[PDB]
């Protein structure tokens, strides 16, 4: 099985997808975060961030009050299973994580930090 999965997001502040699946027999998983639009990264920045479905309002929140010198990352924020970095126009990055991590029938949610994206950037994660 697959175990990495190609996302962008664009001057629209979308997503490329709302839903990412991750193979059980994987060990590691990786996302290939792109930016195909114009805008910078201090105005239209996307960062790929994972956490449980209870702790994304708090991550959200925190990186928010963070600033964009954070990343939009509360440091040392223990709720954050794995991420990238902020991008901008025509910026990539890539993270990797263990898929040990992760436990089945858990609810995981992707999401973007950036102030007020996270509205319309998000997503699902299931491990399967
Ligand atoms: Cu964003
Ligand atoms: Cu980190």
């Amino acid at each position: 099985a697959e175990c990495s999965v190609d996302i962008q997001g664009n001057d629209q502040m979308q997503f490329n997808t709302n839903a990412i699946t991750v193979d059980k027999s994987c060990k590691q998983f990786t996302v290939n975060l792109s930016h195909p639009g114009n805008l910078p990264k201090n105005v239209m920045g996307h960062n790929w961030v994972l956490s449980t479905a209870a702790d994304m309002q708090g991550v959200v929140t925190d990186g928010m009050a963070s600033g964009l010198d954070k990343d939009y990352l509360k440091p040392d924020d223990s709720r954050v299973i794995a991420h990238t970095k902020l991008i901008g126009s025509g910026e990539k990055d890539s993270v990797t994580f263990d898929v040990s991590k992760l436990k089945e029938g858990e609810q995981y949610m992707f999401f973007c930090t950036f102030p007020f994206h996270s509205a319309l950037m998000k997503g699902t994660l299931t491990l399967k």
